[PDB]
């Protein structure tokens, strides 16, 4: 998957020049045709802010207008049409009209427009071209395109290249070069943020206290995520901290997280005061970094969906979904952490034994001394410690035990040792941000 | 501390506005002003193009040339004297002057200024106004920025808030806003890629590739870091995969770093042509990824500095180190597995026995046939593996031992065992 993103100011505004890229020239006022010649993507992203459009009578005839002009301009220039046109909420006041919110919106709305364009399966060639945009949608657009891709390296490998031109002096210029500024090996970045506060997910930019009050207390996310968090959170941390079963048993409902972006992504639109006479778009609700978590929460919930199976966890399935979810000296500890079980089981199957419901404690052989639960020994064991853990070994016929007693035995958090583990990663996660 | 970074293009040709920002207004061609009065920074730092010099008589003409108009333009509205100018090395071909290069040259320039500006000791408060730059200066300055930062962040709070003012459209404007586009807490990031080959520091841009050739052979850099590479990626790996015992014996030489970083610059330098009849600066010599690395390095020694203990290297001194350097898991794995030799030390210590020179293997007493190291054994043991780590314990006469063997009980890699343990950190490092 090879994908091309570009960010633009007023296309319209722009000269006619001579574009050098990968040994191609092009005439036109844009990069777009040369970069689609020389890097062939599968899939193009334009992204421009809101404050191009010149129809007031909606807010959707204002989407409308800023997309035909844009497919227009393809058509001036040799662009193709397999693109996708994110017209993100800009501020400014114009001679054509006004855009009043928070600046911080074209960030959770590109972030939240690309999480639905980033394939969430296979590697990812990313171009990311900023030679005539916006400096602060660029900056929100290109903070975004990062975010996502360093939770898609988790499971897959990503490349990150961005362009910039030679800057244009009129009449002076002759053949603008477009320059490579980066060339990245994208770093596997698990969301590492609990869910902030309820007071972060939309705040009121224009709107009086007690209407405001109405829309937050009419949010079906608010409520379901207040009893959600600490779940949400264990999951974010089973990751972070490399806890592997409890990546499995907190895997989220995407069904869920889907209605909860849906719904406050709804509430943010409905909220846009567009008064058609004076010419002026208000935006009421300003999205917050909860919307932002979220977003990431559920694009890093899609990347690895593909590892989670159904209920019963063998120590071969927790060693795969290891090697995928995990690098460094954390995949090391997991696979020897894993492995201690995995030889007492061995152990026990060469002795024709096979318990069941049996505690971690009383399968591995432990002193009367520590039943206590601590942060130390929770995270130092990747998440299998002894007094949380209930193991479970399926009789078989052993003659090869050494390789069959990792499929046979399987591992589940008790109710009690399930809540103890979500209360320490949730505390975990919280005091490492 | 309290750092404000503003990224700057043509000031000159600004226009007097007015700007609201925190509760304040302020009228002048910059936000420089107001950001400094709501703000209140310890220290700011301006980063422009070298691209608006006009007199081309010699490289130092054009700093010279630029800073002038800066330093006249910052007295003109009151910047004060608490102030850096990074005069980042831009191409184009404009009015009064051509520049070429490497575009990617501004971003490990100002990569290498910050990094002697930013603080390595104390919290961070930074400030990042993006209004009114070059679109790829103002995005290099960003990136390089964060890049630090998440550095520092490994060991002190770092908070990062940016702002972009509303658009000033010329006809229309009243007034403009400074709207806050960012603000986070910065997540602790030690660097992360090793050193590459020594094509990746300093690269041709408009050099005969002979002649590249023959500097590069001149560099006493490229020849130092032959033999220091795998220690130094070594190093690198022990950051980030928790091997506290090899950020001690490991820890690199500031000084050396510097005298390499030094000559990299002035070689660069010293390679841009200054052409005054055609009016062209060409950088003959472009920064590669590896000058990137070399600055981050030197930068994550600095803010790591204070954690190189006295030898001999004690359990005790290890935790501390650890307790500083580590979260999350890799913490708590590193408490547990210095917590085991502990609980052995003590055990020796009831019985009036004090071993030195001991290979930990047999400190803790191992079964025969495993004595080959293993990546999986070396990094899941906070690199403390049992075939490469040689524990001493000094005599003393003990009344609470638990708390005593922590200080007498001292480790270190044997020579054969540290070039293994730097094989294996370096090898995992670069398949990261
Ligand atoms: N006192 C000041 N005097 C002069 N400039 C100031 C001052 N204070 C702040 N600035 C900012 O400094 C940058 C240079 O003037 C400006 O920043 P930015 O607005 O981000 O500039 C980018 C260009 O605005 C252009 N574009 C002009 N029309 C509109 C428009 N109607 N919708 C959105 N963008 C517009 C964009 O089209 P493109 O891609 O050709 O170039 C961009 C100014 O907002
Ligand atoms: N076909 C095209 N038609 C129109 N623009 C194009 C086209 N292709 C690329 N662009 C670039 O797209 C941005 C919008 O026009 C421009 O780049 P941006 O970085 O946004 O430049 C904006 C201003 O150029 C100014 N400044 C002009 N001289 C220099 C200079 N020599 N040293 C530093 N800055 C310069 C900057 O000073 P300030 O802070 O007032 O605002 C910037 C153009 O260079
Ligand atoms: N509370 C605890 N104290 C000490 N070791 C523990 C604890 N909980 C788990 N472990 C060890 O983590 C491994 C995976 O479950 C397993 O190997 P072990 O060393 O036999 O004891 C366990
Ligand atoms: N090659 C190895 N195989 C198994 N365990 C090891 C090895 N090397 C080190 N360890 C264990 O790491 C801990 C810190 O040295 C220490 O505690 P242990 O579990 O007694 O054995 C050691």
């Amino acid at each position: 998957m090879k994908l091309l993103v570009v960010s633009w100011g007023d296309f319209e505004r722009w000269k006619e020049t001579k574009y050098r890229f990968g040994g191609e020239t092009s005439v036109g006022p844009s990069t777009l045709p040369i970069l689609q010649k020389v890097i062939k993507p599968d899939w193009t992203v334009i992204v421009l802010s809101d404050t191009i459009g010149k129809d007031f009578s909606s807010v959707e005839t204002l989407r409308e207008d800023v997309r035909n002009r844009v497919m227009d301009f393809l058509d001036r220039i040799g662009a193709g049409r397999e693109v996708d046109v994110i017209i993100a909420p800009g501020i400014g006041e114009f001679t054509h009209g006004s855009f009043r919110g928070s600046a911080m919106d074209a960030y959770y709305y590109v972030l939240h427009a690309l999480s639905e364009i980033i394939p969430t399966k296979g590697d990812l060639e990313v171009h990311f071209d900023s030679t005539a945009g916006l400096n602060y949608v660029t900056l929100l657009t290109y903070r975004a395109l990062k975010d996502l891709l360093g939770i898609a390296a988790v499971m897959n490998t990503v490349t990150f290249y961005a362009y910039n031109s030679d800057p244009f002096v009129p009449k002076i210029t002759k053949e603008l070069n477009i320059n490579t500024i980066e060339t990245t090996m994208v770093k596997p970045t698990p969301l590492s943020e609990p869910l902030p506060g309820f007071d972060e997910y939309l705040c009121p930019y224009s709107m009086e206290r007690a209407e405001f009050v109405r829309l937050k207390g009419s949010l079906n996310t608010l409520k379901n995520l207040r009893k959600e968090k600490k779940k949400l959170e264990a999951w974010i941390g089973s990751l972070l901290f490399g806890l592997p079963l409890l990546f499995l048993e907190e895997f989220p409902d995407i069904g869920r997280l889907e209605s909860y972006i849906e719904e406050l992504a709804e509430t943010w639109g409905g909220a846009i005061a567009v008064n058609a006479e004076e010419k002026a778009v208000t935006r009421r609700l300003a999205f917050g970094s909860g919307f932002g978590t979220l977003v990431k929460l559920l694009f890093q919930a899609r990347i690895t969906r593909g590892l989670l199976v159904e209920e019963p966890y063998s120590i071969e399935k927790l060693y795969s979904v290891s090697d995928r979810l995990f690098r460094g000296s954390t995949l090391q500890r997991v696979r020897v952490e894993l492995g201690k079980i995995e030889d007492k089981a061995i152990k026990y199957a060469r002795k024709g034994a096979f318990p069941r419901d049996i505690p971690l404690r009383d399968f591995l052989g432990f002193d009367a001394a520590n039943r206590e639960v601590s942060p130390r020994n929770v995270l130092a064991h990747a998440g299998l410690e002894a007094n949380v853990v209930e193991v479970s070994m399926e009789a078989w016929e052993p003659k090869r035990p050494e390789e069959e007693a990792g499929r046979h035995t399987h591992l589940k958090y008790t109710p009690v040792g399930l809540k103890k583990v979500e209360d320490i990663v949730s505390r975990a996660l919280k005091e490492s941000h």
